[PDB]
């Protein structure tokens, strides 16, 4: 049920059917802070590097093949989700991450013992420290793996999202642009636009997050990996720092390139400090969109109504017509939570002190967590809300020729001053614009019908 | 002026404006920390001034002090408090962490001051000292925080908390004048089961009411003040009856429950009460979002919006928008309310960055604090007066959204029951019928059963 | 493998060996974002508030004693534990916290069909809507189960460990209250005090924290359940309201009330956002406590080291006799957390709209979250480094006597001026105060011996 | 002055004090807006000027607008930029979310003195028109958010950036002037492997200046102005080239890349480029607070910290704290970088609050914005000539700690072997002993080996 399991404070005892070693288990004893764990990307992130490491130690003549070979066996199958239950830490452990990186160490070093034929525990034949860990540091390693697991999460994950809600609402911009309606500002009736027009503007925010996120990429690029534990890169082949950022770069078919600095590397995490500033400028946006949907199309008959969005649950029975704008609502609530993240990543990233950053697994947990939201939110929205925008074209048109705001079109028919007459008679006794210049016999009803073009005056 | 008065510190002699009554220290802080356009706001001055005042009583009560000087500093304090020294405070908020400078800048103001008052002049042949006398039994340490502590309580008490009741009162006027009205309610935005606008207005109510019970919750904590903890905590050099003493005076002279801090080191080490205080000012704000967003969403118009109520028309609208009322007042405080939790995050990590004996991120704790509470009690105080007292319902438009809407249908199900209910406004729904309309096309119901039987009025308990 | 279950919106095949119904199938397939899911402490509480509401809806004639038994004997079931994989949902669901409602509706009544004898799905004999959701809203049910879970936590939690971690404290206080050690101010070398009287502001700070958190437990126990959909409690027995706070109070021994004014409760967070303020001043005072401990235990050689703490997981092997202070570590980074999560709760508190905040599931993830933080923090500290912290005495009074500090003594023996020449001297040629003294001739040994005595100079 | 002169605007009369240059909507704003101390900044005031002169030029050129007029006009704005007119512009933050009122408050002043520069006088019987001439072709809506981005762009370009370069030039400097000085390094504050000062400057340095490149990236979004798109975004009642024309003209005379923004509705509705904008300012408060900790850490002391740098020391110390050195300049510096982080909340929450064709939560977003801007820039001005010119490293200290450590003793491994290598460094630490002292108590080397082999200058690559 239990194996005794070595490190240089002792035994320890491991369930027999895990994969980890004692570093894990004393860390799995000693902090049992809340529920969150590292997250499979992260897993993931220090799997890729663990099988970048022993590609270059081999390519070196410094790790044979066969151990080489069977750490990447490893790997592979950590990468494969065969091992998930074999990664129980907090994320609440060492500021370095030491613990997640030996967790990786031991996992990999018992597995690959089995794979030459060995066993798990202290008879292996491969070795967390020496075969695993050789060359690295846990101070090197877990910057690397964040970096890692960030960069390909903003490029597998958000960008693609980020690309398909701006396309859908391009298309509904394009189908609505003929679409007149009244304008608000200040929560105020104001001069009309398109509806084609107002989604524009979200199109082009969501164009602009595009770019900024992007402008971000080329730093969180840069890997600590060959620092080792101050940034001089002691005890380490002058050529391993730029051979497993390469090696990394081929596995992941992404640009990681070795940090020019190591210390900034190491000392700082500023690379997703800089980038989750892109994040939450992206939140600000998205909230801001997805506040206009549901003002748009709040209802049936008390609110704005100009737009319909999907009804996708059953409603409540005792509120008739009502659809509830419910992915505008987890997209609210998520943008919330980015904001707070960049809270807690601000004060983490500030905190470094002399050679080392050790606020590191709390910096990306929020990370990760960011970037999840904000991709499986824009994927939620897009496919449960966005592509079935619709307009209320008898409610757009009954606002827009009700309101006080087409009056600015007979300024030049008639003049400013009967023009502002006739808007203050509609407004002190509540009539339309045309009833109120018929009735003080400033134009014919052909007049009005003739000058007053909404569809000229969005231009 | 251009001419300099030669004034002298450990460090040696530097030149201050003729016309000033600063000394030695205020110049080179003046002059070192020339960082953006933020000073000590004038509630810490009179802060720091009334704390010399009460240390200056004390000190003559003990006989460390002569009454001379201590008059002498007394009379030049309360001129500070009067208002005719503003412009001898020149510091900058981003000075050295502990305050220390402007607890300099008070010291040497005070001193050249009193020494004229005695018959002296200003500058190195004073009458009184900075150090000797007007410092006398204190650091910089423990005067600063202090300031800040009677700074704060003072704010709270004196403007913060007369304005939050001001508004409560207001809105609890609407809500009994109010309490008949029957509207539409919100929820997700969508319409729902009615209320009046009285029990929504009460909601407001009864959100201040709660939140001036967490603020006072806070005051016992800020009310706790640092003086007499010395350099580190210990009160090494000093009476061991000034503590006391000296909270008991400012007590007097404030007409606040000042006391001496159980625990020093705290005191010195941390800014935990102001941490604490500016938790209950962050949900404040947060209340008063809702209740600016609530009011400026129900006023919005003329006609493209909700528009159940009216607010007072203060300044000219915008001659291309006829008819548009901006929520001028809405706006100003829904701002201040970013504001405000913006500060707190700034307080938050000040708070969480002492080290050993002192916490040296004080000007910019206190700096984000005092200003949090001007904007919470002046923005209370112009929402009040510029708006709130003139909230007026728009009561046709109330009715006709209610009447228009689908919510009065339950209304009919004891009557005709729940399935041709159901059914009525499923049809109202798909065919833009009022409830109405749709009952009497089915010809469930005739036209005064429907008046008789959907009476909103008893929809809201 | 599946069963077809129905709602208002038609049929949806759901797992057959699950428990919920088609409402809970419905958000699980809309709502796909992240990985973040209701935590089992909210869980319970809604099985609380669906057990004390069926027990009052007995009491008044309006459910059949035998299903509100059964219904209640399935929350008893989920308060076990033995349900916990039939709540599948998102945090990132509607705001209002519909669908989780609902999931507890659709399993306790599909499971309290089977405890009479009847099955789950469609032709169950208790009904999720007409029995277990009777009487009651999403609208006011959610908010009811975020303040049970959160006063729960707060009282059986956080308090009690917060109380346990001051013991402690105090305890190393009058421990270590004879020992004279250097003060420090601005980072510079300051007057003495003793490492009993550092470690009281300690102590001090967690007692004052303690207050401010119970002055925020009375809003906390103000229940909405009653309020119904809009506040006005339509729909309800007058007496309903009162008698499911008394309930809950009952079965959770906790001083639950019913909110006095329903408007509030339903329209805001706000007591949430007044506690949560308490949970960051602790946060903020945690910081500062655990700062301490790791600057003065830094060394073993270049740093402070004035006090020792356990070391619990090996050392670095390259890094001999360094034992890295990693539950300070762990403390410091869930204090950022909890900065972060003030600030999405503040957000979303402020966004309330009219009769209804929707921004709940969000508020309570981040206030829960808090809870567990900063409760298992405080127990792993306490267990793990506080009980175990240790004077350093050797390098205490090493520090303190080749201070410049303890001149101050001489004043009243030699003079001030003197004993600054002393000072600067010492300063100056880099020697002690006692050899600067004897080399000026301005005392003998054993009159400095007699003057400079630290035990008289922490009064 | 007591004395009042009657303002004139759509709403009627109000008295405004007879020697000041504004309007009826000034007075308004000013009176009912009496909210705390914080007032639009001059670098904001500045570039509305700018915007006025700017858009009076191509109001010429494209006859709207006589020369007559458009001279006066340039030439009264040429007067706010000179710094003649900065007690015209009373108006606070707190006011209606678009600006609408600082824009008014531009206009009135403009006009009135523009009246004045032809022979005019100031008040109802001006030659010049707010309105009609100086907000010709303008709405707030459009005027506002441009004067916001006009002053953003300068502020970085002119003022921080600059002062980011110098502080990056210094940190070079000495990072190659020490480059050779080996001392111990610091993981988890504990001792670790060597690196040389200069090593750990570097890092320093390579931190401000990815900083740089990150808040370059963020410049073009900035660039782009909303002047153009009137009310709502459309450009309903402008020249069809005056958007174009307009960004020219304020590109010619601020020597800045603005241009038109692409996208008239984004442009309106929100403050997104000021919240990106905002996020790399807080990554560079981060970067700076962990250098400042870095320095007062390093010089922590004189006995009983690290000692391991000097800085300079510029205001006199505690005369009860003998040797000490307060590094005020890093608290000052620590202080502004918790008020940036704030500042990015407010400045989100207003971003995220935009609703339709308008965010209206400008004046509170660049009032952060600006801030920010002006506590970076001079707080990386004075940390530079105050502090990081004069850092000096203790030699002697920095060796005995590197001495005195158990951190050299890898050194021993290639001539020992690493089992008596290990057993020396147990030994050492376990006595209290240096690493020579234990080596030559078990007899496995001599002295002049130890001095041979142990060699931190080949430690740190």
């Amino acid at each position: 049920t239990v194996r005794s399991e070595k490190d240089s404070m002792g035994a320890i005892d491991v369930p027999a059917d895990k994969l980890w070693g004692a570093q894990t288990q004393r860390s799995l004893e000693h902090f049992r802070i809340s529920t969150e764990k590292m997250p499979t990307s992260l897993i993931h992130a220090l799997a890729l590097t663990k099988r970048a490491a022993a590609k270059v130690n081999e390519d070196l003549g410094l790790l044979s093949e066969e151990k080489a070979s069977a750490i990447r066996q490893a790997a592979d199958e950590v990468l494969a989700g065969q091992h998930d239950d074999e990664f129980p830490l907090a994320i609440w452990q060492t500021g370095s991450g030491t613990q997640s990186n030996m967790n990786m160490n031991e996992v990999l070093a018992n597995r690959a013992s089995e794979l030459l034929g060995g066993v798990r525990g202290m008879e292996r034949k491969v070795h967390p420290n020496d075969d695993v860990n050789k060359s690295q540091s846990s101070n090197d390693v877990f910057p690397t793996a964040m970096h890692v697991a960030a960069l390909l999460a903003l490029r597998k994950q958000l960008i693609p999202q980020l690309k398909t809600l701006t396309q859908t609402l391009n298309e509904k911009s394009r189908a609505f642009a003929d679409i007149v309606k009244i304008g608000r500002t200040h929560l105020q009736d104001a001069t009309p636009l398109t509806l084609g027009q107002e989604i524009s503007g979200w199109v082009a925010m969501l164009e602009h997050n595009l770019k900024h996120i992007e402008y971000s990429l080329p730093h969180v690029a840069e890997l600590a990996l060959g620092g080792t534990a101050v940034g001089t890169g002691l005890n380490t082949h002058p050529e391993y720092a730029r051979r497993v950022a390469d090696e990394l770069a081929v596995i992941t078919c992404a640009p990681f390139v070795t940090a020019p600095n190591k210390f900034e590397a190491l000392a700082t995490c500023d690379a997703l400090v800089q980038a989750h500033g892109a994040l939450k400028g992206l939140a600000a946006s998205l909230m801001k969109i997805a506040n206009d949907v549901r003002w748009l199309a709040s209802g049936p008959r008390c609110g704005i109504g100009e737009i319909s969005i999907p009804e996708n649950e059953p409603g409540s029975s005792i509120m008739p017509g009502a659809v509830n704008p419910t992915q505008c609502e987890a997209l609210t609530m998520l943008c919330c939570q980015v904001m707070g993240n960049d809270v807690a990543i601000n004060m983490g990233g500030a905190s470094g002190n002399f050679e080392l950053n050790v606020f590191r697994p709390m910096v990306i947990h929020n990370f990760l967590q960011s970037v999840r939201l904000l991709a499986d939110g824009m994927e939620s929205f897009n496919k449960h809300c966005a592509v079935g925008i619709e307009p209320n074209r008898e409610r757009i048109n009954q606002l827009l020729n009700e309101s006080l705001m087409l009056v600015t079109a007979l300024n030049t028919h008639i003049g400013y001053d009967k023009a502002a007459e006739i808007a203050k008679k509609a407004h002190k006794e509540g009539l339309t614009l045309k009833a109120a210049a018929l009735a003080l016999g400033y134009l014919s009803e052909a007049e009005f019908d003739s000058w007053v073009r909404p569809e000229q005056m969005v231009g």
